[PDB]
């Protein structure tokens, strides 16, 4: 069905959270596959299992702890989604994106999204970090959109713009921070295309996706970004290139969630330091 | 769920309409965003709010009055949908397209569809009128189709052809009429691509859509055309180019429903005269 | 809703079948539009109407007999789906693909899929047989996938690979068999793209599909292949090019299910002999 949550449902969850923690984060971070380690840098951390939070869905995917963690990251108060929800789990987008609106009602102003992704751009290598400059919402083309149904004007407008989805200032700061890190490999950047999943792409599909102008492919993020932008949140994020997608038929190989998770560990420290540093650049 | 309306549901609504008006139009016109002024030229006009008509859905979008108006346009009896329904409102296509089949059961033979659209073809300018020569149904690729489910043979066949959707004769007459109007700007023509919405497209999505061979993009029309063709209605229509879609990242701008509606006013008189004149060209 | 069948539902149907036939096929064949004649070569044939089989959906499309036939084809025991299910019938993919998992639970190891398809590659001619080398799942891009929802690990993994969907060895054997047949026309090969239907494509849509790298277009097969691969079945199949899709606007013509079915008859004997011979090449 279309969005089942009323404005009050979001409000109730927000109030519940506010009454269970003294922390008041202005930044929210959604950790994708193999990126749950970001919470490790949090001090004064308070954890809530998704099942404790009224109205919150459940992370069923491996590598998605399913915990909402409040804490200080590089002197900045934040709330992290250690694990997220995906359409392929059977969740409609209005459920997948539930936390984003709750965050808005908590006083959050900035949303950082991260995910594991397959590289479509041939110049990418496993371990690359790609700053998301733009996206292509394939499910959206068919009408599968978290905003489908009556519009809640207390959140945003009926026809929100998406061309400026990823904050220009933050991406600039992101590049500056990367340089301060003295990293060898250049900070990649590009377009992230989202598809439903859960199966991995065929060679024909990959070629098509690259030809559409996509740099990385995944099964998440985009719906959260759309909902964030609809309610006025500043958004920025990145994809951890966990694998090079098979672009030629029978080229000895096939993607697997194992390599995805395993990759998240080698580049864990990398993006973990990066995100912590970015906290300082996030305004307010 | 799949189509919930039985053949009788359509019949009941048709009979209700026939018993409440003496008018018997052979032409139906669906007015899109900012095009509700077309009813203004109607004489002997009788209006029914969608909420009065048994089984009729509700227009919730601004600029969509939500009234079915019967009247004479240029000496021709017609029924106009002052406002339409969209998938992004939460309506499945079988609800969005309900009126089209009712029109068929009223004796209507021709359907004129109009809409506001973003220009993908760089040669288009705001205020341009694009005769729809063909379409690309993105939601249809995924199976979201008003014809999905058991086929009602009393309406049409199981596998209807769409390659000849837009009547060739009418488009020719349309061009001739435009010339008689002595209009400075040439009558544009092209392919209309439909996507779900309600958010506006990203730059990457726009580039992709243009590359797919689309001339204009919108969130309506196509489902009505498919249903019309399935039940044997002659179809023709056009898009009012209300805005030039941002084709380059951060090129100082973003689409908005306001500019869309505001544009519909400047080009209102334009397409209003055009449609009135086309009445004479519609056969029978 | 997401998959409604529990593991037990599949098991119950499998046990029912095993207790009603002594046959134990290791190969399953799904016959598409106009290909129901393949059962004619079966000896020791036992037929079950889909309506007799607990949990089985119903074939509503003409040319789809709706019978599950057990028998010997070229000395090899097989089970054939004389007719299949399609999304456009109103069936969610978890219902369309129900038989594939039942086959797995019957001891089946190989799945042969066949279908009628429109040719996108200009080199194809009506009557051509195209070995499916790869596919493009458009509905999958939007999330419409038979695997959507909680994953049944007793069938397969959460994120199955699809790049190797069509068995390389079988396609090689397929080509060898074709040569032994002394056929004049070369055995075609390519990518099959699936879309929802039930309407036939517009010219713009066709151009787009070809540009995406598709060789043939249809409204089936892909979901069955995904489910087959998820549960470990060896898969291979082909499309009977029943028509050349209109690639140019108003080029005197339009597709129809009649020509589709009529074509299946001329090339019936052709692919019928071909499939029977392939039985010998299928391993185990």
């Amino acid at each position: 069905m279309a969005n089942g949550y009323t404005y009050e449902d979001y409000q109730d969850t927000a109030k519940w959270l506010l009454s269970h923690t003294e922390q008041r984060p202005q930044v929210a971070v959604i950790c994708g596959s193999g990126l749950g380690g970001l919470v490790n840098k949090l001090t004064q951390a308070q954890t809530f299992d998704y099942s404790e939070i009224p109205n919150f869905p459940e992370s069923t995917v491996p590598g998605h702890a399913g915990r909402l963690v409040f804490g200080i990251l590089n002197g900045r108060a934040c709330v992290m989604m250690q694990g997220r929800f995906h359409m392929y789990e059977g969740y409609p987008f209005w459920k997948v994106t539930f936390p984003v609106r709750v965050f808005r009602l908590l006083g959050v102003e900035t949303l950082v999204v991260t995910n594991a992704a397959g590289g479509l751009n041939p110049n990418f290598e496993v371990g690359d970090i790609m700053l998301i400059r733009d996206h292509i919402n394939l499910p959206g083309f068919s009408g599968e959109n978290p905003l489908r149904g009556p519009n809640e004007e207390r959140f945003g407008v009926r026809f929100p713009a998406m061309s400026d989805a990823y904050d220009r200032d933050m991406r600039q700061k992101a590049h500056s921070t990367w340089k301060q890190m003295g990293e060898q490999r250049e900070l990649q950047e590009g377009t992230y295309v989202m598809l439903g999943g859960p199966n991995f792409e065929t060679v024909a599909e990959c070629r098509l996706l690259r030809n559409l102008g996509a740099d990385a492919v995944g099964m998440s993020t985009v719906p959260e970004v759309i909902v964030a932008r609809h309610c006025g949140l500043r958004v920025f994020g990145f994809s951890l290139i966990t694998n090079k997608v098979i672009m030629d038929t029978e080229s000895q190989g096939k993607a697997n969630h194992e390599e995805v998770l395993e990759a998240g560990k080698q580049a864990a420290q990398k993006l973990e330091q990066f995100v912590s540093l970015l906290m300082a650049s996030i305004p307010v």
